[PDB]
């Protein structure tokens, strides 16, 4: 039983020696070794159960990462659980362990002007993917990008993945917090224009306090929205809202990253397009020009086949929820 600060972590005695490398109040990631790869990893634990919508993402990411398959996403290397469901109260994920992540990089380092496109290369090149497979992330976001030693990039947490048809905050398309439920897969664009303009100038572009401040930083730079050829996006009390909402004028990129490269910009503005409907396509996006010396079709493999289980929103109560995880994460017990 190794305690690592908050609580207990029942992994050994495959994976002792612990410490941590990052927090959140759904679990405790810690750093471990294995002492049957012979090599430290990345042990996240938690602890759902209390709630449904918990334990229904908890089941789910499992079902994602393990039929899953991609070099820039960080897939599940083993699952620790107790033996029996009735004493089962928290489950382990162990990964690969990664150097450090996008939250933290831009947090100290200066990212090259071709650094940036070698990691925007990345991600795109994973969501490529994580879509053909019809899947959409919802939670892009810095943090969730992971980086070790050779440069690598990794998409983390698929929590709120759910297949395309409480969280991050400043990479949240305008519509997640506004038009149709998000479900599409633009919301991910988005949230990936959103990190590049931060890797650009290593700050969050729309940093908005909360929802309306939000929107308002927003619109700071794309200015008021188009009330000319609309498609979902036109509303009724919003619109009239816009009528105590003054008017602002686009604000053009050089202004804002100045030094940063022709194309990179161009980019950019693909991506953070209000109108979803006019917002480009993650594999339109690779071959852009600014993705060039990366852009590799014959090399960006695409899911294997598409998704459409049983268990979707709503409908089966943790009980049922908890047994599915269980005998899920069964393959993974030994014995
Ligand atoms: C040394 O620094 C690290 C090296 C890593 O390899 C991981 C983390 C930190 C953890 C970061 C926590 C997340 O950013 C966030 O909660 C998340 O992304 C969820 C999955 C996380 C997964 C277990 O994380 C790692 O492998």
């Amino acid at each position: 039983p190794e305690m690592v600060r908050g609580q207990v972590f029942d992994v050994g005695p495959r994976y002792t020696n612990l410490s941590y490398i990052g927090e959140g109040a759904y679990g405790m990631v810690c750093s471990a070794y294995d002492n049957v790869n012979k090599v430290r990893v990345a042990i996240k634990k938690i602890s759902p159960f209390e709630h449904q919508t918990y334990c229904q993402r908890t089941l789910r990411e499992i079902k994602i990462l393990l039929r899953f398959r991609h070099e820039n996403i960080i897939g599940i290397n083993d699952i620790i659980r107790a033996p029996t469901i009735e004493q089962m109260k928290d489950v382990y994920i162990v990964q690969d362990l990664m150097e450090t992540d996008l939250y933290k990089l831009l947090k100290t380092q200066h990212l090259s002007n071709d650094h940036i496109c070698y990691f925007l290369y990345q991600i795109l090149r994973g969501l490529k993917y994580i879509h053909s497979a019809n899947v959409l992330h919802r939670d892009l976001k810095p943090s969730n990008l992971l980086l070790n030693t050779t440069c690598d990039l990794k998409i983390c947490d698929f929590g709120l993945a759910r297949v395309a048809d409480v969280a991050t905050r400043w990479y949240r398309a305008p519509e997640i917090m506004l038009n149709s439920k998000g479900y599409t897969k633009s919301i991910d664009i988005w949230s990936v224009g959103c990190i590049l303009a931060e890797m650009l100038s290593n700050r969050p572009i729309f940093p908005g306090k909360h929802y309306l401040d939000q929107l308002n930083h927003i619109l700071g730079i794309l200015g008021s929205p188009s009330q000319e050829d609309l498609n979902c996006i036109i509303n009724l009390k919003a619109r009239n809202y816009l009528l105590s909402l003054p008017h602002k004028n686009k604000v053009p990129w050089n202004r804002l990253f100045p030094n940063a490269d022709s194309k990179a910009l161009d980019l950019l503005d693909k991506m953070l397009t209000f109108n979803p409907h006019k917002r480009i396509e993650v594999e339109q996006a690779l071959a852009h020009p600014y993705l060039e010396q990366y852009y590799d079709p014959s090399d960006e493999p695409i899911a294997e086949a598409p998704f459409k289980f049983d268990m979707e929103l709503d409908d089966l109560p943790k009980e049922k929820l908890k047994e599915l995880i269980f005998e899920e994460t069964a393959r993974f017990q030994p014995g």
